[PDB]
């Protein structure tokens, strides 16, 4: 399916591209995103559509207002039963599957706090961060859920063994130069800065061969995507049970 | 099933208390820093597949005491001659790390001081705790002229990445606290009087999550070590028993 | 029988090869001075590192440069990119650069005398890397230039760098200077070029004092990873930078 | 939202989609007869494949083909197969066609009517194989005329009928009947044409019966292994694939 | 702990020794099995004592009576809850993981019909069965209930890619001469035939030194732990969300 | 830098080699008689797979042995077998020997011409397997000897018979006879003593028609599966074998 159609399909993704570079800004109604069921399964289906459409040369990946996403509407997922469960694992594993099936480089620029799916950026192969970019994983562990989602697989790949156990289990906030210490980000800009160097970047991979820049992607994320077949969902499943097991 | 009341008085250099849920294992030598025997060794792997076999262990601190967490050796405990003799630390090496491993719970290393004997064990936990005078160090291995192939080289590059870890194995580099810290070992420097209370307090919040969230963060967190310990370690410790029978 | 060190010492025109108490020193060099990348260079190092390999007398290796760089100049004229029949012999003789280098059964030592952009992954392949003041690494003839980054770089600098900084070294033309490869693990230790070859001396002196079956041993129980990623991807790498490279043309 | 089964049924020239009782009766065909290979087929199957997978409305699905063959023709004339961009269209649907199919998550019965020649690989991935008496699989258009069978065959045929069977029927052309097939493991049952399409319903209505969530992790739980070959050795593949057929011409 | 005491430690399991070879019979009050939770994790710890007990040569494992395994006492387990499903998890994977531990070589007997956990016998190294054993899992999803036990792992591993999830979808029987044919099985034997060729098999592995007894099993048995530590887990916790899923 | 045939097919006492349009005929023998195993055979074995991999004009490998046997006796006094030190060179051999067999990137067809109990897993390794009706296969030095089959024998066994037939085959001495191995599928012909080098030479030519670059291609996408168990555990194997043997010291 062409652009112009699935460019409108998403009530909280907008779609823009210019020379071919794809910059997908994430909102609820215009403000900053807020996590609900409707946008993990539209980010899944879009990653999807991205993916297919060829014409797509470079991705970045942003939010808008001050948080790329740090808010959550609980009320919009069923969490209670191995039925509805089963709907967030299948639409889970897509979500990752489909970003990780985009065959050229995304880039994220992270504008602000992310505490839901903040693994989504980081998967990246450029990732770049604005002064207040945080990155906190509160929904899952401190909030007595399994990280089981992607951020048991990404966050220990990005971050090393020790730090991304760590972050997982105790909550811990990781600012936007401790992420670039950590090397979980490449840069840190100011906030005015960070869509310009977005553009910059994706520009200049935009101007590289056809083929160059889909296989500079393909080789690159070999080991990330092996990763995630061996551990997503049975991260997902657990994650699962254990979620149902406190009704 | 071996219960608690049993298992947690069956090991001369494993001390073991449990207060509502949160398991400290203290290791040591009659009350002063551990020294590492054969002896020590064998009850480490016995006491790590009891802990994971108890479902009541809600978390665990490992912990030495005194000025060490063990950077001491009798040599003399070992038999390294024979490939008879070898194999019982090859299989016993096998259940030490893999014991490690099936503990369902978190684990969280509160590292009081220096540890040169199976420094891994600490670093392969969750959460990494250090004091101001902890330092991690593999001198019995390469330094010494033994391959480093017990478990060193899957978890040090592992923790470390690839370089940092096979230099450190390679050089008998000392790694301070700070240094472990940066190197993303060692997750919080502590002073040596801070250290317990806070193991204690990330333990304590910890054991208040729901059990199958507790068990099953522990579980999804450790695959990746879990691959590579099964694909290497059997290699690595054939290998240095090879090696060290060469030696006589 | 195996090629014996007086017969392969002297057979590469780029690799210069002293062995001094089992330490081996291999000096990569164009006429003396510092190396320009060329195809020839690339076939010399892949059949070398083999008769390296196979040479038990070799107790430890230290690869070095000379010069003021340590690879990062090129011919490109040397190179053959055009057809999948030139290819394939990239694709062959690149496969036997990295799988050969990984075939040394003893430790390695490298010493980074000064920038290097040909094959920067070669020298933090190595399981101690030197590096002097000087030393910087950078890929500007893969993604930079139009060039799929296949030949390795793609499984080495993640794997050495970690998954972001790998990916985003090789996307953009990143340039490692000395205290940052430090600082990001993939250089053990920054010397002054005076001293930087003299300790790469003393540690290899110190491995080479170890006895025999554990220092061989050691180099094989710490390179696993690598050589499962490296088998994993390499040739995935080779056969996609070869099918872009040919559709410039 | 998912592409709804009303609109996708009728999308595909050359795949008849017909539901009952949430049984899906895949029928591959050319104007209704049995299926022509082409680029248009190939790529209908793998958007087709992903339909099927994002419509949790089907239980179960049979997979099948019409009239004395199942595939046993193809017209090379419709391929794009002399230049590096052209070879990546096919690479990238050659990716999905398999990957797909791989990610539905209900069990797929394949019911082989008679002779496949070209992509017979995609019947054989399924989780239960039943094959008329007529049946055949051969792999002529790899190897035996000068293509490498890197499309997918190379992972499926060493996986499903052993390292040295699987080897061999991709280099000698070799024709497997519908009774060695059987043998061999690939096929489970073999039938009468008359009872084919019979014995696969009557299968597919006793899973189609079996609870929402053991129906389809019954089929996840399955294709572990599959998947993980898939993944390590498809690109690798179609890339060695397309570099070869490139410098044909 | 040594053999004197657990030997005896164990209901539905008779251990006895014979020059080192120890032969495993599983029995219900000295008739054929009868599947239980009890039996179930008698299996798992006495796999760990013999695993542990290094004056195990060799290991023969057989049943008595007509039946392997082919009668349960289905309510003797709980399927309920997660929580109840975690003991499952928890001890499922011991059970086939405490077995891949022991260190020495493994010989099956299958006097008769298996329908509960069939795929232990044929994890063994060799596999010896009577004319009438057959092979089937019916208890999985011929009842409604995922495969993934580790049933999912073992039977595509021995049987092959086709002919095991063909096993595993169809409730299909094995014979015994169809398991020889397949390759589950190595030798089928009449009934007074069988444990006698056990006892000549194990005697024979006996008689090779120590560290060749024991490094035979450990060098054989890489694919198989490799596969199962890859896969089990996985298909334990979705066969639990499955079966919850059933009330 | 690659041995031109000139040079390597005189160089091999126990191998002998000859090329013609293409294809390489290995036979191996002791003094014109069919070959016993020794610690020279081996080793040159490995040296020989070695020049044959990286001599790019082989086009098709066809290894055979003469005389009633391929390989059948051994002369275990050839062998240094009591230390740690004696074992590394075994070890380091025995990598060799399986790992430059596996990196030839061309087909190859096994002739079996008669029975084989030293190093069995040679010949079943290849592409194509074909036996005379006289053919056996049994691996009676390692286990019925009292000696881990650790070195590769674990690896390509259950790889090519199957988990349960390649453990039972390895731990009881069984033999194999050409039709057993053929149902087993580790061989994929048999054949009378008469045809079977026609036959091999009539694959072996066919094969060698193909183009250039599918012919190399197919045989690395055919064996990824294959490389990735053999770099997973032969090594393994290989200590473990040490320490047991050198303990019957
Ligand atoms: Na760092
Ligand atoms: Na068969």
């Amino acid at each position: 399916t062409p652009f112009q159609e699935y460019s409108q399909k998403y009530e909280n993704i907008r779609l823009e591209r210019d020379g071919g570079v794809l910059l997908v800004t994430v909102h609820t109604e215009g403000k900053s995103l807020v996590w609900t069921s409707t946008a993990h399964d539209e980010l899944a289906y879009c990653f999807h559509d991205i993916a297919c459409d060829r014409e797509n040369k470079v991705v970045i990946l942003t939010g808008t207002g001050p948080s790329f996403c740090n808010e959550i509407d609980f009320t919009s997922f069923n969490l209670g039963t191995p039925h509805d469960w089963d709907e967030i694992i299948f639409e889970g594993q897509r979500l990752l599957n489909n970003l990780l099936s985009i065959e050229v480089p995304v880039i994220a620029a992270v504008n602000g706090p992310v505490t839901n799916h903040p693994e989504i950026p980081v998967m990246s192969d450029i990732v770049l961060a604005a002064e207040s970019a945080t990155f906190q994983d509160g929904p899952h562990f401190p909030s007595g859920i399994v990280p089981g989602d992607g951020a048991h697989v990404v966050w220990p790949h990005v971050l090393g063994s020790n730090r991304g156990r760590y972050f997982l289990l105790t909550g811990q906030e990781l600012d936007a130069r401790t992420a670039l210490d950590y090397g979980a980000v490449n840069e840190v800009l100011s906030e005015q800065e960070l869509l310009p160097r977005a553009w910059e970047l994706a520009r200049g991979i935009a101007e590289k061969p056809l083929l160059a820049r889909r296989y500079a992607r393909k080789v690159l994320t070999r080991q990330l995507r092996r990763v995630m077949e061996a551990d997503l969902s049975l991260g997902l499943a657990h994650e699962a049970l254990a979620a149902i097991d406190l009704g």
